């Protein structure tokens, strides 16, 4: 039975310069550039606040529906979306500037919830804080750290929450559509029932178990390493009659990615010019831009140009 890497990424082995910093940027280079996830071990969150997120979840997407929609109209990132009778979810935008969180809470209560804005800002700070470090070990292996602070400037945080009904039956029940994320990185924590689900590059079926959390690479970190990554595509497929809710930590970038050129060379020609992130989420949440939901070189950035795999020689 496949599984993905499990990595322990505790605080632990997060010190900078260590042995366990090295043996751990190690594996994750590794399993982003083979898998493009893998199961990590995280205990930056405490397990008590990890489940007062998950009551946060469920406390917001209770909330009627003209109320949710006071969020925007902006599904690519944290608007409110639902398919009867399958899903709903919506996001928390900019969930590690403390004055967004704050307005969206008293949007959302205008009475105010302070139990609310402190547990899933004190969430998003801290998940941040991991999303960092892999950027940072991931920099490092590829012997890129004198563009990381710049890369890093103004990165752009999302708290979002997806809730699935009770699919009515045991067996594989389809919950959420295939797609690869547009993210630099997403940790995913499943809060006990799993359904997150991986295609590796091979055609084989990954459904990881809820033990562990789970971070993934987006299409933002791909283009960013010239494909030297892999943006894994995933979906959910709920295996239980149970209902499920998931709690994701989006990065993206403050605007545009590029691809640096010391990752372009002769085997690997550059894949994907500039693009603007808002810009490509969006075109990916309409009708003419499905195409590339699942394939970034779908996408007006792609030059065309052969994957590493296909360089002549
Ligand atoms: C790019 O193509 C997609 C990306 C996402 C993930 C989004 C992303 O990449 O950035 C933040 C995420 C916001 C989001 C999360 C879960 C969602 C959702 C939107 O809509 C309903 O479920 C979900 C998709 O559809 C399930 C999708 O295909 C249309
Ligand atoms: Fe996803």
């Amino acid at each position: 039975p496949l599984r993905l890497p499990v990595i322990d990424l505790s605080m632990k082995n997060l010190k900078p310069g260590t042995t366990s910093w090295n043996s751990v940027r190690t594996q994750v280079r590794e399993a982003l550039e083979e898998y493009g996830c893998f199961e990590a071990v995280i205990d930056a969150v405490s397990p008590e606040l990890q489940k007062a997120v998950c009551n946060k979840g469920h406390e917001l997407l209770n909330l009627p529906l003209e109320t949710k929609m006071l969020n925007g109209n902006k599904p690519e990132y944290d608007g409110f979306t639902s398919i009867p009778n399958l899903n709903e979810g919506m996001g928390v935008g900019r969930i590690t500037d403390l004055e967004k969180v704050e307005r969206f809470t008293n949007l959302m209560w205008p009475e105010g919830n302070k139990d609310f804005c402190e547990t899933v800002y004190s969430y998003g700070k801290r998940m941040a804080e991991v999303d960092h470090i892999l950027k940072m070990m991931v920099f490092e292996s590829f012997g890129m750290e004198k563009h990381f602070d710049s890369f890093c400037e103004s990165t752009n945080y999302l708290l979002h929450f997806m809730r699935y009904q009770q699919p009515g039956k045991d067996g594989r029940s389809p919950a959420l559509s295939l797609h690869k994320d547009k993210s630099i990185l997403t940790i995913v924590n499943q809060n006990d029932v799993k359904g997150l689900e991986f295609e590796t590059k091979d055609g084989e079926w990954i459904l990881p178990t809820a033990d562990n959390h789970i971070v993934l690479l987006g299409d933002c970190f791909m283009a960013w390493s010239n494909g030297r990554l892999h943006s894994p595509l995933h979906r959910v497929t709920l295996v239980a009659n149970q209902a499920r809710l998931s709690t994701s930590s989006f990065s993206f970038p403050k605007d545009i990615i590029e691809t640096p050129a010391e990752l372009v060379d002769e085997e690997h020609p550059l894949l994907f010019n500039p693009f603007e992130i808002t810009e490509l989420l969006a075109y990916c949440f309409t009708k003419e831009g499905a195409k590339a939901v699942c394939d970034l070189k779908q996408y007006k950035a792609y030059t065309g140009a052969l994957e590493h795999h296909h360089h002549h020689h």
